[PDB]
């Protein structure tokens, strides 16, 4: 079901990512900073377990998690959350949740990249990222 996720992306393109980071509440340091990287994500699986690792010069994380599982996640910008990650029409959904907010990370494979997709408040960043041999 994830299979075709599974891998090293290296990010090719961004569109919108400092609204996004902004909607998040990032300082503009760091917003420069990330504006400036180009992340690898890196998706592997063991059974039911999916662990996905982001490394950049800036910032580095990583989850693990099972589908349909709740999970606690500090993410990139040090937000503490609640997070879930599903399958849906073949999307990775990640949602996670926080001070009664949420945000989307939407994860579409379209002709063999991967397509992420960020939503939070009125923001939506869309970041693709091609795969690696
Ligand atoms: C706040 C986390 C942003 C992650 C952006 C990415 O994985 O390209």
């Amino acid at each position: 079901m994830v299979d075709a996720f599974l891998g090293t992306w290296k990010l090719v393109d961004s569109k919108n990512f400092d609204d996004y980071m902004k909607s998040l509440g990032v300082g503009f340091a760091t917003r420069q900073v990330a504006s400036m990287t180009k992340p690898t994500t890196i998706i592997e699986k063991n059974g039911d377990i999916l662990t996905l690792k982001t490394h950049s010069t800036f910032k580095n994380t990583e989850i693990s998690f099972k589908l349909g599982v709740e999970f606690d996640e500090t993410t990139a910008d040090d937000r503490k959350v609640k997070s879930i990650v599903t399958l849906d029409g073949g999307k990775l959904v990640h949602l996670q949740k926080w001070d009664g907010q949420e945000t989307t990370l939407v994860r579409e494979l379209i002709d063999g990249k991967l397509i992420l997709t960020l939503t939070h408040g009125t923001a939506v960043c869309t970041r693709t990222y091609e795969k690696e041999a």
